[PDB]
Order: C-alpha cells, then sequence, then structure tokens
DNA sequence: TGTCCCTTCGCGTCTCT
DNA sequence: AGAGACGCGAAGGGACA
C-alpha cells in the first residue's frame, strides 16, 4: 500500500481475504467502498469485530455493515453502534434502521451520542417527534444540528414567527447548524429589507449550503433584478435549486448567453434553477454552438436538456453519443432529446444505448417502446429492470409485453414491476382482483404505493369499514393512487 | 492518516393540481 | 403529463490532531 508501517500490509491482507468469508460474504467492490471511504483502520474494525455485529443483540445484515463503515470516522461509528444501539431502540423505542441511518454517516459517533444525550429534552420539552429528531440527526454533523436546533428553536419561533416544521426542515440538510443560524441573522434583514417572505427565505435555507445561498442572495438580490431585470421570485427559484453557485454564476454568464448565444432570461433561469445549475450553465455556453450541429437541435432542446438536476451530464452525453444512437440505432433527435430532458438523463442514453440491441431482438420490442421507457426520470432503473423482469411476468404471472411496457412507461417504472411481481398474486387470488386491474392501478406515477395501500385496505381492511366495494377502491387508485386512497380514509374521524 | 464538519453535484421517486 | 417537492448519496474541500 500507500503505507504507514513496515511489514504490516502482510498482516493487514490476511484480513481482507478473511471478510470475503463466512460471517459477512463481502465482494470486491464493497471492500473498495469500506477502504476508499472508510480507511483501513475501517476495513480492520470490521474483521476486528465483525461476529459482534452479526448476531448477538444487534444482528446487522453486512449490507448495514458495509453502510456504517464506508465514512470518514467509520471505525468510531461502528464502536459506538456496538455499544448504544441497544439503550437507543429500548430506552427511546427507535427501530434499528433508524439507529444504522444516524450512523451512516461522517462523525456518527458524534450524532449517535448527541442523539443519546438530547433526544429527550428535544421531545419533551420542545415538542418535537422522534422522526424529526431522527431526521436533523442522519446527516453529516449532526451532533452540530442537534445542539443548534436545541438553542436556536425558542428564538425562531417566538421572535422571528417560525413554525417548528420549518426549522426542522432547515436542521435536516448538511451544515444545518450555518444554515439556522445564518437565517436567525439574515431573516429580518431579507424580510424587511429586500422584501421576500420568510416562506421564501427557509425555502432558500432548505438545501445544503444553505448558509451560502442566504448570504448570497442578501449580497446579490438587487443586482440581479436592477442590472438584469430578474424578478425577485425568479432570483428564490434560482437561489432554492441552484444556491451560490447558480447565482454567482448567473451573474456572471447572463449577458454572455443572451447577447452572444440568444436566449431568454426566462429559459437562463430555468437552467441555473437546479442542482449543479452553475455546472449546467457553463456547459451550456460551449457544446450550444456544437449542439445544434452534426445533428443539430435547437436553443429550445439544449435548454430543455439543460433544465434538470445533472444537466451537464446530459449535454455531454448527449453531443458523444447522438451520432452512434442516430445513426448506428435509428433513433430521431426528437427522441433522444426526450431520453435525456430528464433527472438521470445521461445514465438513461448509456443504458438505452447498450439495451437497445438486446431489449428488441431477444425479448421482441419495437424501439418506440424502449424509448417511451426511456424518457422518464430513472429511465436506466426501468429498462434495467424491464429487461430482468419481463420474462418472469410474462409467463410465471401472466402478463403480457404491452402491458408490462406500460407499467414500464412511467416515473418509478422500475418501483411498479417489481411491486407488481411481489403483489399480483395475493391481490388476484387472495382478494379476486383481474390481472387488467393490477395493471391499471400500476401504470401511473406513485403506482408501488398505489398497489401496496390497495393490498393494505383489503388485507386489514383499515377505518373505512366496507363503505366502497372493490372495484370502486380500484377505480379510485387509478383515478390518484395513494393520495386517493389516504383521502378517503381520512373520511370518517 | 483519521475524524469531523460543510458545500456542491447528480440520480431517482412520488405528488399535486 | 410536467413541475415541484422530497429523499439519498458520492464527491470534494477545509480545519485540526
Amino acid at each position: 500500500m500507500q503505507w504507514s508501517g513496515a511489514r504490516a500490509l502482510e498482516a493487514l491482507l490476511t484480513v481482507a481475504g478473511e471478510l470475503r468469508g463466512p460471517p459477512l460474504q463481502l465482494d470486491t467492490g464493497q471492500l473498495l467502498k469500506i477502504a476508499k471511504r472508510g480507511g483501513v483502520t475501517a476495513v480492520e474494525a470490521v474483521h476486528a469485530w465483525r461476529n459482534a455485529l452479526t448476531g448477538a443483540p444487534l444482528n446487522l445484515t453486512p449490507e448495514q455493515v458495509v453502510a456504517i463503515a464506508s465514512h470518514d470516522g467509520g471505525k468510531q461509528a461502528l464502536e459506538t453502534v456496538q455499544r448504544l444501539l441497544p439503550v437507543l431502540c429500548q430506552a427511546h423505542g427507535l427501530t434499528p434502521q433508524q439507529v444504522v441511518a444516524i450512523a451512516s454517516h461522517d462523525g456518527g459517533k458524534q450524532a449517535l451520542e448527541t442523539v443519546q444525550r438530547l433526544l429527550p429534552v428535544l421531545c419533551q420539552a420542545h415538542g418535537l417527534t422522534p422522526e424529526q429528531v431522527v431526521a436533523i440527526a442522519s446527516h453529516d454533523g449532526g451532533k452540530q444540528a442537534l445542539e443548534t436546533v436545541q438553542a436556536l428553536l425558542p428564538v425562531l419561533c417566538q421572535a422571528h414567527g417560525l413554525t417548528p416544521e420549518q426549522v426542522v426542515a432547515i436542521a435536516s440538510n448538511g451544515g444545518g447548524k450555518q444554515a439556522l443560524e445564518t437565517v436567525q441573522r439574515l431573516l429580518p434583514v431579507l424580510c424587511q429589507a429586500h422584501g421576500l417572505t420568510p416562506q421564501q427565505v427557509v425555502a432558500i435555507a432548505s438545501n445544503g449550503g444553505g448558509k451560502q445561498a442566504l448570504e448570497t442572495v442578501q449580497r446579490l438580490l438587487p443586482v440581479l433584478c436592477q442590472a438584469h431585470g430578474l424578478t425577485p421570485q425568479q432570483v428564490v427559484a434560482i437561489a432554492s435549486q441552484g444556491g451560490k453557485q447558480a447565482l454567482e454564476t448567473v451573474q456572471r454568464l447572463l449577458p454572455v448567453l443572451c447577447q452572444a448565444h440568444g436566449l431568454t432570461p426566462q429559459q437562463v433561469v430555468a437552467i441555473a434553477s437546479n442542482n449543479g445549475g452553475k455546472q449546467a450553465l457553463e456547459t451550456v455556453q460551449r457544446l450550444l454552438p456544437v449542439l445544434c450541429q452534426a445533428h443539430g437541435l435547437t436553443p429550445q432542446q439544449v435548454v430543455a436538456i439543460a433544465s434538470h438536476d445533472g444537466g451537464k451530464q446530459a449535454l455531454e452525453t448527449v453531443q458523444r453519443l447522438l451520432p452512434v444512437l442516430c445513426q448506428a440505432h435509428g433513433l430521431t433527435p426528437q427522441q433522444v432529446v426526450a431520453i435525456a430532458s430528464n433527472n438521470g438523463g445521461k445514465q438513461a442514453l448509456e443504458t438505452v444505448q447498450r439495451l437497445l440491441p438486446v431489449l428488441c431482438q431477444a425479448h421482441g420490442l419495437t424501439p418506440e417502446q424502449v424509448v417511451a421507457i426511456a424518457s422518464n426520470g430513472g429511465g436506466k432503473q426501468a429498462l434495467e429492470t424491464v429487461q430482468r423482469l419481463l420474462p418472469v411476468l410474462c409467463q410465471a404471472h401472466g402478463l403480457t409485453p404491452e402491458q408490462v411496457v406500460a407499467i414500464a412507461s412511467h416515473d418509478g417504472g422500475k418501483q411498479a414491476l417489481e411491486t407488481v411481481q411481489r403483489l399480483l398474486p395475493v391481490l388476484c387470488q387472495a382478494h379476486g382482483l383481474t390481472p387488467q386491474q393490477v395493471v391499471a392501478i400500476a401504470s401511473n406515477g406513485g403506482g408501488r404505493p398505489a398497489l401496496e395501500s390497495i393490498v393494505a385496505q383489503l388485507s386489514r381492511p383499515d377505518p373505512a369499514l366496507a363503505a366502497l366495494t372493490n372495484d370502486h377502491l380500484v377505480a379510485l387508485a387509478c383515478l390518484g393512487g395513494r393520495p386517493a386512497l389516504d383521502a378517503v380514509k381520512k373520511l370518517e374521524h
């Protein structure tokens, strides 16, 4: 290794191989993952006390152990969990999944210890739910957020008039301490002076690097409205999704993108108001010329692609794969744009490229279909899940390709497909639903929760005793999945 | 090298009308 | 049926021992 011993590497690969062995079954991918973000101590620690974690009172799974370990100060968090998980679950009624969630971050030790020490006073004397306290603690520097939340919550509600929900929202991100403090300082300023609603101020603070966004907004808000004729509501749009980098990068690249490349400021806002807005803007500054050419999109389409989380990646991947896709697999740019105009555009294109042949030949789909699957957020996930589950759904469960495509052709296709697999039997035989019904419920966004909800309402006939018959529940569930079904229970208090 | 904290970016799912 | 809200997590940097 890039050693801090002499000859110990020897004693430290004995260990590496044993973790592939009987308690944990670790492939390289994981050992890598641990080493990379955990360190050698992390890897040593896992071996050191692997048996203590898998049985005994903790009964963690390998995948959980990996999750806790693969972080800066993994060793500490592994050692801490051993001590505190039993007490946190018994003395404060948290589930293990919850303790593991807190542990699986940088400085987990500090979060776990701070949760034990402060969970009561937050729940008791500030009327917080433990769910909320876990939310605050489940990030980097939870200790800090927790502590800050204790100190400032009374102030922010009494003085600055905020709900506790709002304060939790702010604290429940990385660097929450900073955001909280920063809001305290700037809330009066930003509201009275710069004319913002406190709701907008929370929006801004309620992301990562919220401190940075707030500060930057106070600084740049007048400039952007005066010198670049933007509305405050647009400046907040940017500050809320893009943060400091985006605001700064907008000021900088707005004149350039409207003189030279000729975009409407309305569109520049659209591009910047996302994660890595900076990256998108800089990428569309370049690459816009060369996009539009050699397989040549209109500016509207470039904007469309860029106006999403990871726009840079989409744009770079489009420019790279647009030819091979259009020519070697015969797709109109119209369709490639569709695929790339969602979160994970890069992932979708790449997955399509590699899976198009497979799906069309081995499973007998038209391209029109494959593109419909890929033209949603999480395309890569749906495509890959179609591949796995198409055979077994058609045979074991007796469905048809067009139907499987219909389920998959929505946001969260993967989930719908998998959930159908789980529930199609129990629903059909045990509750007398027709497969056509089950597919109709699932052929929508939120298809999984729809299905899960509908089961729970029949299996253990929840509050509305018999009110509606099953064909209605299905109708409702297709009409607006879990929301509509939940909105019916909540009509008998 | 390790531990802790903060910021930025990217991918995926559900809801709200 | 498109936008916005929400959740999750990798990556990268700074401060300190």
